DNA sequence: TTTTTT
């Protein structure tokens, strides 16, 4: 069961009606674990949302696009465009409104546009305008020193850093409103029987520089990806492509093509996945969308068995079991354009962005062009449970490392187990 | 740079 931290957490949340709680603590202490806990407790009055596919799949939930219905895309504070709230009669209607609690995994990951736009999306279906989140319990699970938000460099960044400051889920203008009650776990569960190797993401998560060294001489080696079981990360999606492409190229098995059909305006680079995509009986994939009948999911890792221009089985690595699937017709809103394509993409490499929540039997990670988020490369050392799970390409230097000082600030804060925005 | 999708 429940580790004494993990149901102290448990009990802190659950009894108190205080509708506004973080549980927050190093990779691998066992978050997503107590929100198993949290789940059998609220059962039905609890939704469960996550940034990413990936995290979705760990909580067993959805991720928070999908349910609010929210366009991939930023969402301006408060914009009617941007923030719809559902039809009088619809299924998600009658969930928001009878919602008593939301619980959110990987919260680092969340950038503060999309927790403000759950607020307020919250807010105007509950017809609770005054309420933070509409009256919803608030169970926020993650950590601020693994991957920081995606923000793009252009129009996006300068809106959200003259919007909120900074880009970070606790810069949300909802915390000027509730305080945060903040719950903590300290102890490894995923390296709990590598003691020394839990140590040395403890030195590495403070920066030791020497524990950077240590790590370099033990895990550096190159010819750790071609290892049996093991799954690269790499922290581009071009550098994953080039990885994929050569085991494509490797399998003996016949290829065949996937030519996405593009019909209406529906802009290139965004495009889920890629237009023109090669298969073969034994590649590893990763699925991109769930199954309206709930048999698969958008995250699920698995092995092509067969494949024909309009279908193809997946084995499936969660049960064992094999899929069908065919092309997801993908719909750009305002319906002016649709992309057509088999929702499947190539994994013997993944992004860091799509391991962070996962625990993995072996893990290499290859450097390419280098780190270029905050957390990135603490995500990819902490997947695994023991050091010898772990590889790295090159050696890191400690130029590498970055720093966040507005997650410094929040950290430092919250040493005081409360969280209030001025 | 990376995520979300429809
Ligand atoms: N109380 C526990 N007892 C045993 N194993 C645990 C416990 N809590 C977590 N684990 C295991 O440790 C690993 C990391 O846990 P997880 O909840 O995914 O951590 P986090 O979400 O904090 O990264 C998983 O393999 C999980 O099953
Ligand atoms: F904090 Al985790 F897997 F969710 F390391
Ligand atoms: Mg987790």
């Amino acid at each position: 069961g429940l580790s004494s931290e993990q149901q102290r957490a448990f009990l802190a949340v659950t009894q108190t009606p205080h509708p506004a709680h973080l549980i927050t603590g190093p990779a691998g202490t066992g978050k997503t674990t107590l929100l198993y806990a949290l789940q059998e407790f609220y059962k039905g009055r609890a939704v469960t949302l996550a940034p990413t596919g990936t995290a979705a799949l760990q909580a067993r939930g959805q991720t928070v696009h999908s349910f609010f219905r929210f366009p991939a895309r930023l969402l301006r504070y408060r914009h009617p465009e941007d923030i719809r709230p559902p039809g009088p009669h619809s299924p998600l209607r009658k969930a928001i409104e009878q919602m008593e609690v939301l619980i959110l995994d990987e919260v680092g990951m969340v950038r503060v546009d999309l927790l403000e736009a759950m607020d307020w999306a919250l807010r105007k279906t509950r017809k609770r305008l005054e309420e933070p989140f509409g009256g919803v319990k608030v169970l926020l699970l993650g950590d601020t020193r693994q991957l920081e938000p995606v923000v793009p460099g252009g129009e996006e960044a300068l809106y959200i850093a003259r919007t909120w400051g900074g880009p970070f889920f606790f810069q949300a203008h909802v915390w000027e409103e509730v305080a945060l009650r903040v719950h903590r776990l300290w102890e490894s569960q995923r390296q709990r029987e590598d003691p020394l190797f839990a140590e040395l993401l403890k030195r590495l998560r403070q920066g030791d520089p020497q524990a950077l060294e240590t790590l370099n001489r033990a895990a550096v080696r190159p010819d750790g990806g071609e290892e049996p079981g093991t799954l690269i990360l790499t922290p581009r999606r071009k550098e994953a492509d080039a990885l994929n492409l050569k085991r494509l190229e490797a399998l003996p098995g016949k290829p065949l093509e996937y030519q996405a059909q593009v019909k209406g305006e529906f802009a290139e680079t965004d495009f889920p996945t890629e237009a023109a995509l090669t298969l073969k009986k034994g590649a590893q994939v990763i699925l991109l969308r769930n199954d309206p009948l709930g048999e698969y999911f958008n995250g699920d890792l698995g092995w092509v068995e067969d494949l024909e221009a309009e279908a193809l089985a997946v084995r499936l690595k969660r049960n064992g079991r094999r899929v069908v699937i065919r092309p997801f017709v993908w719909e750009k809103i305002v319906v002016v354009g649709t992309f057509r394509q088999v929702p499947v993409r190539l994994a013997w490499a993944l992004t860091v962005h799509k391991a962070q929540g996962l625990t993995l039997d072996k893990v290499h990670l290859e450097l390419g062009r280098g780190l270029f988020a905050h957390g990135q490369l603490y995500v990819a050392l902490t997947r695994v449970r023991r050091l010898q799970d772990l590889s790295l390409s090159r050696p890191i230097a400690p130029t590498e490392l970055l720093w966040r000082p507005e997650v410094e600030v929040f950290e430092t804060r919250i040493q005081e187990g409360i969280w209030q925005k001025s």
